[PDB]
């Protein structure tokens, strides 16, 4: 089967906290022996708090698939630390935080279109990546991604701090999903695209939250009923029709990831 890295546990020295949930624990760390360069690098660390036993056989599942999931626009995984008490997980570290953060920071020093268009390439280049391994992530959101220097971005999926982007039973992100995953929970890469649309339309506000003055029950009430989110201000207009290209009622009618990539990072590369 699938052999996940291990890393020792002497070998993280845990620098800071960023962060906490019911579930888990991500500390800023240094890792000495495993970059092939530096004698030590910078690692965000994810320790389970006393896991059930089912969290236990899910994190070694988690940890062979990230084994073999990677890509430049992926969050780098590099392996499992200690042995089991508790249940570390080791990733890059991404120094500029999570994208939604991120968008907030810098709108009204400013994103520029060639800057919007540079992380939304990123992004959907992550996804083409993800389509490729069967992968549906279910979750895509700018809250789920991390920045790194010179504008680097990817994808991550992470365990509180964006309570109100999930709908109570386990946590739904609904201004993100599809008419036939509020309804089925069908989950799909056809759902991931239309999260996918939300994330443009996220990067284009400067990281507004999609139906803002609307409750949750309006929100299922709006996307069941075939709205969609207008224009944002800066987003020209045939992003904005990339953007409906995700948001096709019809899961097939939506524009494929590859599609919506090769879009995106022309428009990116001629801007
Ligand atoms: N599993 C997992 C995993 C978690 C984080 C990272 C990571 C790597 N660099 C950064 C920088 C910033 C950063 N904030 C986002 C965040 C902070 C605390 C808790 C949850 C999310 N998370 N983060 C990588 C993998
Ligand atoms: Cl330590």
């Amino acid at each position: 089967g699938i052999h996940v890295q291990h890393i020792k546990r002497r070998d993280i020295v845990l620098k800071r906290e960023l962060g906490e949930g019911a579930f888990g624990k991500v500390f800023l760390a240094e890792c000495y022996n495993l970059s092939p360069t530096k004698d030590k690098m910078l690692v965000a660390v994810k320790a389970l708090k006393d896991p059930t036993l089912a969290a236990r056989k899910d994190f070694q599942r988690e940890a062979e698939l990230l084994t073999n999931l990677q890509h430049e626009h992926i969050v780098k995984f590099y392996g499992v630390c200690g042995d089991g008490d508790p249940l570390i997980m080791v990733f890059e570290y991404m120094k500029h935080g999570d994208l939604n953060k991120f968008l907030r920071a810098h709108g009204p020093g400013e994103l520029g279109l060639s800057q919007m268009l540079h992380i939304a390439s990123q992004i959907a280049s992550g996804m083409v990546y993800l389509a490729s391994q069967h992968f549906v992530h279910r979750d895509l959101a700018t809250r789920n991604c991390l920045v790194g220097a010179n504008l680097l971005v990817k994808i991550g999926d992470f365990g509180d701090v964006y309570s109100t982007d999930y709908y109570r039973h386990t946590m739904l992100p609904i201004r993100w999903m599809p008419p036939e995953s509020i309804m089925y929970r069908k989950f799909t890469t056809e759902s991931d695209v239309w999260s996918f649309g939300v994330i443009l339309w996220e990067i284009f506000t400067y990281g507004k939250q999609p139906w803002f003055q609307l409750s949750n029950t309006e929100v299922i009430e709006c996307i069941t009923q075939g709205r969609v989110l207008e224009r944002p201000r800066v987003c020209p207009k045939e992003v904005y029709d990339v953007m409906l290209g995700c948001w096709q009622r019809e899961p097939q009618q939506r524009l494929n990831i590859k599609e919506i990539y090769k879009i995106l990072h022309a428009l990116g590369k001629a801007t």
